[PDB]
């Protein structure tokens, strides 16, 4: 048994509050926010050894990202963004932050009741993502 065993599975997302504004702030565009408003993205996280993956797919787009803690990596966002990005683990929150063009935001991903809840803060602006296994 290792660090990330309760992140482990396949997520659904069942509720969002206050991602548009999110949106906004981080700077994506209209139609961008439109469509990806809608989706009802699947999350899928696993871990192979030091190596952990985080897919994210829906109707808008497929991302996925492979990681080791404290490690910087390149990520493409869903909306596009050309990204760095560090995940590190803060008693038990997986805490990533990404830097581009001057700018950060931090999404942290964390275990409640039988839900992983996302916390996505920019600046001021906050936005909860709830989901739900599959
Ligand atoms: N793949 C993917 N990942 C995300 N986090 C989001 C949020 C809205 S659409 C979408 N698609």
């Amino acid at each position: 048994s290792h660090m990330c065993d309760a992140f482990v599975g396949t997520w659904k997302l069942v509720s969002s509050e206050n991602f548009d504004d999110y949106m906004k702030e981080v700077g994506v565009g209209f139609a961008t926010r439109k469509v990806a408003g809608m989706a009802k993205p699947n999350m899928i996280i696993s871990v192979n050894g030091d190596v952990i993956t985080i897919k994210s797919e829906s109707t808008f787009k497929n991302t996925e990202i492979s990681f080791i803690l404290g490690q910087e990596f390149d990520e493409v966002t869903a909306d596009d963004r050309k990204v760095k990005s560090t995940i590190t683990l803060d008693g038990g929150v997986l805490v990533h932050v990404q830097k581009w063009d001057g700018k950060s935001t931090t999404i942290k991903r964390k275990r409640e009741d039988d839900k992983l809840v996302v916390e996505c803060v920019m600046k001021g602006v906050t936005s909860t993502r709830v989901y739900e296994r599959a």
